């Protein structure tokens, strides 16, 4: 009975909020879905980096790129104040955890730019992921929706979307990320452990985040995402929209 009205208990938490606010919940090992415009597509801003990521990695899977391949990394890319290598993987690394823009336009002119990043995610079973434009580019935003990031993902947890030491390694990137911690676990029990990607607009104008909540004993993960476009509220309270989302979706699916 607690699953069955999580919806009307989101759409009281962000009822008045304005703007475009898209909610996924999907419990990651029944499929169990809650959703509140969960098809519409808003602005991802840094959220993209995790499908970016994902294409990155399906381009080692596919033999054409290795995580090892050393990356030259100039000033003119823009830590990047000297000519600097980074290995594939260190660039995924500072791409998730601290969002980095030099490093994720690298990644995205590795693997084709974004178009190809958008052609993958379809690939993948994600047609509603889509990726327009570069980060110089939008300095048209990349757009997706809340469902279509849920179950990736759902795959991502399950170990279907990736080998397992990619899954790992990207897993662990998301555990470590520095930028929302007041998001999606801000409202969590201690000791939940919370995988994320989180994007930000500036002035309030985005606030976003998407990850994998671990639930206690064996009940469970659930994937989240959670899109706030262009709401009346401050920065804080959107932040806080999140973590009340996130909190609310955890206790519906706990015993």
């Amino acid at each position: 009975e607690a699953i069955s009205m999580l919806t009307e208990r989101l759409s009281s938490i962000i009822n008045a909020a304005g703007g475009d606010i898209g909610i996924a919940v999907i419990h990651v090992e029944t499929g169990h879905t809650t959703a509140i415009q969960g098809t519409t597509q808003l602005p991802l801003q840094s959220v993209f980096k995790l499908p970016l990521a994902i294409a990155v990695l399906k381009e080692i899977e596919e033999n054409r790129l290795q995580l090892d391949r050393k990356v030259r990394v100039t000033p003119a890319d823009v830590m990047w104040r000297r000519p600097i290598d980074r290995t594939v993987a260190q660039l995924i690394e500072v791409s998730i955890i601290r969002s980095d823009n030099t490093s994720s336009d690298k990644l995205l002119q590795l693997v084709g730019g974004p178009a190809a990043v958008t052609h993958r995610m379809r690939a993948l079973g994600f047609p509603n992921i889509e990726i327009v434009s570069t980060e110089r580019e939008f300095s048209r935003p990349n757009t997706g929706s809340a469902e279509d990031l849920a179950r990736l993902l759902v795959q991502l947890q399950k170990g279907e979307l990736l080998q397992p030491q990619h899954s790992a390694l990207l897993l662990g990137f998301m555990h470590r990320a520095t930028t929302g911690t007041e998001r999606l676990r801000g409202s969590l029990p201690v000791g939940t452990p919370v995988a994320d990607k989180t994007g930000t607009g500036d002035a309030g104008v985005v606030t976003n985040d998407v990850g994998i909540i671990t639930l206690p004993k064996g009940q469970g993960h659930l994937a989240i995402a959670v899109l706030i476009s262009g709401s009346k509220l401050s920065p804080a309270a959107q932040e806080k929209l999140i973590a009340e989302i996130a909190r609310a979706a955890y206790d519906a699916h706990v015993s």
